[PDB]
């Protein structure tokens, strides 16, 4: 609305400015921590030579690069100057 | 997918439950959170016999009296049953 335009433009300024460094970064860490894993592992229902019955695995590489995009996306997350505040959410991130 | 929701459908009940609980102990956290940053340990001059100069520290169980605190206060977190979705970060303040 032109009147909050106008009454909340600090507020907006504040917030765009930001958008070069820890609101960005917040926005993306979140994201990762929400997704975690690319997928569920697949449960897929094998049987072997005797006829046993079992849930098996597949999609690996699905699940694999998501943990590797998720670890270089730390490091890029590594090269802010305001890590020195978000540190802490990255150390539990890194050892998961 | 509508086959997901269904599917998932006796989680997705349980997980609002334990929603409810997890805003409310969330907002108490916060105010623990907030509070951490604002102590300051006491500083003052002090002289030897020698004359030497030394800054030191007094006031000590104002400082120690909030640590603990802070920790029966995350015993008090820990009774919650939306702590399983915030024990996370209740390992990093327990080890701090």
């Amino acid at each position: 609305x032109x009147x909050x335009x106008x009454x909340x433009x600090x507020x907006x300024x504040x917030x765009x400015x930001x958008x070069x460094x820890x609101x960005x970064x917040x926005x993306x860490x979140x994201x990762x921590x929400x997704x975690x894993x690319x997928x569920x592992x697949t449960l897929i229902d094998y049987e072997d030579s005797q006829s046993r019955t079992m849930k098996l695995i597949k999609d690996w590489k699905d699940i694999v690069n998501q943990v590797g995009d998720n670890r270089c996306l730390l490091q890029s997350l590594k090269d802010s100057p305001y890590y020195k505040g978000f540190e802490d959410k990255v150390s539990i991130w890194e050892r998961k």
